[PDB]
């Protein structure tokens, strides 16, 4: 309940999970001070548990600090609260007693969607599954948002993909700790993060998708980005995006924040361009 690192953490019930019974497995992502690692998992689902399911291991190695554990606690803690959604990487378990911190969180087998739409390209993807990642990633925020967490940055990096296809979020649960193309002005000078600095970023989230995974604000240094913001310019229609379509991502890029629209709106109005198709 809130608490910081320890020699030995403490017992929680409804969360903790054998690490004799976890297999860890091949890493799925590098990272510096901590990783996420693939792992077998065995009777993951107690109610059959000779079944065995593959999941993700987020943990860290010998060199992260004493507040680096602290992060990774307060990321555990954070994804206990929060609960289950179908838009959301979710918490399993956690092996906590008598050895290192594992947290267990459930897998995605497709990878990033920035990556998943880069893959998937022209030399597969059609309009209605563009919409319905978009569709999916609204619910998933909007739920978030009603739980009062406060996504960072939020990005198609951040966006994982199932097997079947399934937008999930991931880091939400994280702390505060690059992405300048997504934060909102605000964010960038100011740093007052709000549920409508999100907003922004589910802007550019928009224009990510319908450029199948295409790098945001192309050619320039990071730096007339600002000045471009603050002189009325943003973005253009990418090709292949309708007008009513492309006037939400319009919405979303306005500099007050009031006038930005809510993610309950953003979910209504592509329920009605996914009801359609
Ligand atoms: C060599 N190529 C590396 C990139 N390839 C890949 C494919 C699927 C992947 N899933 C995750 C993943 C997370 N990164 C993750 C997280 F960062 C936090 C919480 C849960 C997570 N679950 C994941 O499933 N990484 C993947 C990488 C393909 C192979």
């Amino acid at each position: 309940s809130a608490g910081l690192v320890s020699l030995d953490l403490p017992l929680d019930p409804l969360w903790e999970f054998p690490r004799d019974r976890l297999v860890l497995g091949k890493p799925l992502g590098e990272g510096c001070f901590g990783q996420v690692v693939r792992a077998e998992a065995f009777g993951m689902d107690p109610a059959r548990p000779d079944q065995a399911s593959t999941v993700a291991v987020k943990m860290l190695k010998d060199n992260a600090s004493d507040k680096d554990l602290a992060d990774l606690v307060s990321e555990m803690e954070v994804m206990k609260l929060i609960g289950r959604h179908k838009n959301i990487i979710n918490l399993l378990g956690v092996c906590t007693q008598e050895g290192p911190l594992y947290v267990i969180v459930e897998c995605a087998a497709k990878g990033n969607l920035r990556e998943f739409l880069r893959a998937r390209r022209p030399p597969p993807l059609s309009f209605p599954v563009l919409v319905s990642c978009a569709y999916q990633v609204a619910r998933g925020m909007q739920y978030l948002e009603s739980r009062k967490c406060i996504h960072r940055d939020l990005a198609a990096r951040n966006v994982l993909v199932t097997e079947d296809n399934v937008m999930k979020i991931a880091d939400f649960g994280l702390a505060r700790g690059l992405p300048v193309k997504w934060m909102a002005p605000e964010a960038l000078f100011d740093r007052v993060y709000t549920h409508q600095s999100d907003v922004w970023s589910f802007g550019i989230l928009l224009w990510e998708i319908f450029t199948l995974g295409g790098s945001p604000y192309p050619g320039i240094p990071v730096e007339e980005l600002f000045s471009l913001l603050r002189e009325g310019h943003r973005m253009d229609r990418p090709p292949h995006c309708p007008p009513e379509l492309y006037g939400l991502m319009r919405e979303c890029w306005h500099a007050a924040p009031s006038q930005r629209p809510t993610f309950k709106q953003l979910v209504e109005a592509l329920d009605k361009v996914l009801l359609a198709v």
